[PDB]
């Protein structure tokens, strides 16, 4: 094959080529291992799996496929945006023989080794790609991709196997054994995902109403003191005046109150001193609790407030793939993205969803409410999804489950039932010597080798474009604001590539 | 017609013949009654409605259709199963004709008497089907079926009429009157419902991750104390040691939560004095508070504490059909089934389904979080239904209603808005001899006589077949663990059939 | 024989007794006595030698 | 498919003689036991599992049958002995160790 | 194939009974693969 | 579980992906290398 690292503009639709070189090692020395989670008194970080000398091609963030130029490109001019199909194809494969001896090492090529890839199109093994983890191409073309080993959990008591656990053998599955000069294809087209909002709202959920007009609709208002033991109803139209108080449709979507952080410099101090996994929000399955850590989307932060806001729901990346850090306390390091842009059809984080009558009221008790920090589906709810960013995942596999309610990824990107398959790849072992006499264990010693090679991923995306008949100009994504003599999104003097801010697909905007 | 019992299996499917012998009384004398509900303060058991002089077929469980080999050869070998048609007929009709003198019955045929039969095809009759009742067919094909009376529930107030109820005369509506040699048949075929899931899953839903890598995504963690009036922002990345904090893209499926009971030997004792009424969870419908019985499903009980388990979801059985006793203090009369299958994706019903922040943090105030008894569906929940068991309710009439949420039974098997229709049947009264002089008044003598004859019922069922992957073997349904000496689904020296166990069809197992 | 004449089963299928004409929950043992009688051929075609 | 009785000989089978009166006998089988107790492989067959066909008085039932190849029984004894197949008035030409 | 009529369920193989901490027929953390139990072929049961 | 009896009938034997491998030790340091034009030669024994 060839290399194309091009993506190519059509009417209603692009496709992004892009081609990377990588490695494979050969993992636990060509073993299947029992794999089990940290010995310690906390249950919620055991698990129990198996680890599996593969390797698979994660491909699955937005930066591999687009540039930055080709992202604002994709932003600027566009409504919406999904994946139609894909084709991914590897070639150019070289297997190399390490030999090591005096503390000096020899590489050098076998032409006849093999390389044995197989995807999994029936998603009959352990997917682990939806979970947003490193492995993935990097986002700058001339960087090498270091393929990630598989393993995967399955069903367990603390470290210890329930009965149902299952062990999977990737041996078992057809596999394409390739030399040299073999090269692998495959075709993949996606099942129909709605489209990506790639615009915000010019409108409030509640403000959709005629601000010139009143409503002929009367409510009630109040009760009042008539005379000395008497009452009185009364009741009001709502009017352009007063529109708190108003008839509408629609409501906020589904809702989890997530805790507030101060963010920013003057506010810093304003903070209690805490941690997320005491006054954070969470979830619990089995005996284990689990931090909910994207949670339902909801705005970050009120509006003039930007400094306040919501310490669970917004997604942050590190500004290289390549950074071992796996903590810090300066945010300068790290980039944290904003959700503001829901803010009009999804309530804020911070402050709860509403507040609802909680007793029967009488002369004798006073009416008394509470306030709704979480709220299911209700009839008449609208919401927006978390927006996908230029580093965030594209993808995530639907669990196969009775039930689902608006199976959008809550981290991002489209839902799928049968997502792209996962590609599999591994070194065949080759042995050293035998022993001349039949012996019967097991083969320890193999032939120390790896593989490289070139792997191009296509993806047809397509596209909604903008019509915007508004009279005014809309805001875009520019590269301006910043250190003028710090160029962006380019590569440093030490050879870096670097992201210096995350970019949302979220600029342009509708009528609500 | 003939004897058919037996099923015949198929690529991707089977049919199911049964047969059965029944009898049908003469209810009601030959008149439509007003029945009402029991005379008491207590308004929760109050209800108005008729009863008819009418009897119809309720063959709604499984183990009328299949038989326990049959079973076990279903939920072992296939992952779902759904109904596609049925065919409903009724044949070999005798009438018999009773006559009782001098304390001594007689009993003879009337060839040319008839009984009348229709199926109610448009739904037009109240469908007292989804409630899962007795009067259904036998499991064992040997004994004879007792055909219920039918009668109705009708709009109320406590037990007296609202304006709105209606009255329903099943006379009203065409029949075919049948003599001996004449016989009914019809056919009917299933709406599109989804395949039942005969399977579990190898994966828990917080698992799903990798565990040989680090997530990419940095997340906040704490604040801390920094100086002596100073705070510091603490982000982390999720890493394979920490599996807790950890980004995902699903949640457990909507809950509510249900109390606890100790269900075993030793732990028995640690139970508190109290009643489902008063300690259980419950909806209120109008002026009446309901036990919220099966509710939503969620696991029974957690991972290695089979003896604490939840009170309110689990279904349970009568090991025979004809048992009279409607309250036992011994868990060894009757079949308690396990939901425990469910426990990956479903949380369990005992513990809380997470935890909320309540307030807005400050120095001043420390934030308070409180748990989620109860959860609507918020986006990105999956969940799994309760799985069908053989002796449980095969399907039920989703309401008529402008709106239903997944509308699978909460009690099991598969919701219809077009279920099988019920079947009606009645004795066409025979009056006696007149006065010879005519008289105005109503005709109460009529000749004693009842109806017999077979019915069989044909249901086409299609599947969904296993193709695991899984190296090792899956946990099937064997009849090994036990007395040995007592053989399981079999006649006892007495004749009475019973069933030793409850049966579910969840063994295999799938990746989530 | 592997496969020799095959075994051929006869019932007397049960008419039950009147029932309750209210609905019990009950098994039904109550049957009306009856017993079936009638003719049966059998035909054997042999080879000889 | 049915525990297959007939082979043992036992009583209910139809009389000798034609004006007789043939009592059907019960059907019964026994499955595999430990003493009277039952092991976990033991069966329970219900024939009524099994397609019947109902017949009424104006109704009849047949089928016809082929038996699969037997050997003839002999119906013939022996004129010779087992050791007497040989030709009294000669000698072997077989020496035999004596 | 099986076609079996009898009424009541039969004895299969399942990997039920054991040590449900040990997962069988499955690598260990050395990787060395391992058979905990035997496995023959007679389970189902057809009349003599 | 599903299943009465089971019995072979055909079989397929094929070999492939060979490749030979030249060993040389030399102070005490093992060297191995492809040999590319090198043989193996197989036969099966039909008429045993």
């Amino acid at each position: 094959g060839n290399w194309h690292c091009d993506s190519q503009w059509l009417e209603n639709g692009v496709v992004t080529r892009t081609t990377r070189t990588w490695v494979l090692p050969s993992y636990n020395n060509h073993l299947y291992k029992r794999i089990q989670g940290p010995s310690g008194g906390d249950n919620n970080n055991k698990f129990f799996g198996f680890s599996t000398p593969w390797g698979y091609f994660d491909y699955n963030r937005f930066h591999c496929h687009f540039s930055p130029r080709d992202w604002q490109r994709l932003i600027n001019n566009n409504w919406g945006i999904r994946p139609k199909a894909m084709r991914f194809r590897l070639f150019n494969i070289q297997v190399k023989e390490v030999t090591v001896q005096d503390s000096n090492t020899t590489i050098a090529n076998n032409l006849t080794s093999t390389v044995q890839v197989f995807a999994d199109k029936d998603y009959q093994l352990p997917y682990v790609l939806g979970s947003a983890t490193e492995g993935t191409f990097p986002p700058f073309p001339a960087d090498i991709y270091t393929i990630p080993q598989y393993g995967y959990c399955t069903l367990n008591y603390n470290n210890e196997a329930v009965d149902r656990s299952a062990f999977y053998c990737l041996d078992y599955f057809p596999s394409d054994m390739l030399r040299t000069g073999n090269n692998f294809e495959f075709t993949y087209t996606f099942e129909d995902v709605p489209f990506h909002s790639m615009f915000a709202h010019n409108q409030t959920l509640d403000r959709l109403m005629n601000p010139l007009v009143d409503q002929y609709l009367w409510a009630f208002s109040s009760v009042s003191q008539a005379g000395s033991s008497g009452r009185a109803l009364h009741y009001s139209r709502a009017t352009k005046t007063n529109m708190a108080a108003q008839y509408r449709n629609w409501l906020p979507g589904p809702f989890f109150r997530d805790q507030q952080i101060f963010t920013g410099a003057s506010n810093i101090t304003k903070n209690n001193v805490f941690s997320v996994w005491e006054k954070g929000k969470q979830w619990e399955l089995d005996n284990r609790t689990n931090l909910m850590q994207p949670g339902p989307a909801a705005a970050t932060t009120f509006s003039g407030e930007p400094d306040r806001q919501a310490m669970q729901n917004t997604l942050a990346f590190s500004r290289t793939v390549y950074d071992q850090t796996t903590a810090t306390t300066d945010r300068n390091q790290i980039l944290i993205t904003n959700e503001d842009e829901i803010r009009p059809t999804n309530s804020v984080g911070i402050d709860a969803w509403g507040a609802v009558p909680t007793n029967n009221q009488s002369i004798v008790t006073p009416g008394t409410r509470a306030a709704v920090n979480n709220q299911g589906a209700l009839p008449g709810m609208v919401w927006q999804n978390r927006d996908i960013y230029l580093q965030g995942p594209i993808w995530a596999k639907i669990p196969d489950t009775d039930n689902h309610f608006h199976p959008s990824p809550l981290i991002g990107g489209f839902g799928c039932k049968h997502p792209p398959p996962q590609i599999f790849i591994k070194n065949t072992p080759v042995p050293a010597n035998p022993s001349e006499t039949f012996q019967t264990a097991k083969v320890a010693s193999f032939i120390n080798q790896y593989s490289t090679g070139q792997c191009t991923v296509e993806i047809f995306w397509e596209l909604k474009k903008e019509t915007s008949k508004r009279w005014n100009p809309e805001i875009q994504f520019t590269s301006n604001f910043g250190n003028a003599a710090d160029i962006q999104f380019a590569v440093s003097d030490t050879g870096s590539y670097s992201e210096p801010r995350p970019i949302g697909t979220r600029y342009l905007t509708k009528p609500l």
